[PDB]
């Protein structure tokens, strides 16, 4: 699995 | 700002 | 700012 | 598994 | 600022 | 596993 | 600032 | 496993 | 500033 | 295992 999470302000 | 990031496998 | 990052396997 | 988490302000 | 980072396997 | 976590302000 | 980093296997 | 955690202000 | 870093295997 | 933790202000 390739799992990528980005959270930005 | 409240910024919350969760990345899980 | 409250900034919280969690990365888990 | 490749797991990548980014949390930014 | 309160900045909290957790990286776990 | 390759696990990478970045938390930034 | 309160800055907290945890990296674990 | 390669586990990398970065927490920055 | 309160700065706390934990790296564990 | 290669485990790398960086906490910075």
């Amino acid at each position: 699995a390739v799992v990528t999470g980005v959270t930005a302000v």
